[PDB]
């Protein structure tokens, strides 16, 4: 499998995982996720992950 | 379960999923993921997901 295909595959997997998490959150809270912040988690050995902060909105 | 706890849970799940994907990619390519770009995928019904673009670096 080539590098491009691996990349597109993982991109789709992550997008799909995030979509499921948002659907789940919206369902469970009765509210709406408006945004997620992603902050790189980097080590001397390189990028490890992104830490996530979920923003949920509600009526004033 | 409260809204805060649900949030922290989903944040951790997403961070962990991304970390696994990066470890996987690095292993499979012999290279290094340097960055991921996240671009909101929004609909009139609200935020659906984030689309992802993975950047991989290699030696000049």
């Amino acid at each position: 499998m080539n590098i491009e295909e691996l990349k597109k595959q993982a991109e789709t997997e992550i997008a799909d995982f995030i979509a499921q998490k948002i659907a789940e959150m919206n369902k469970n809270t009765g509210k709406e996720v408006s945004e997620m912040r992603f902050t790189a988690r980097e080590k001397m050995t390189g990028l490890e992950s992104y830490d996530v902060k979920i923003k949920i909105m509600l009526e004033h």
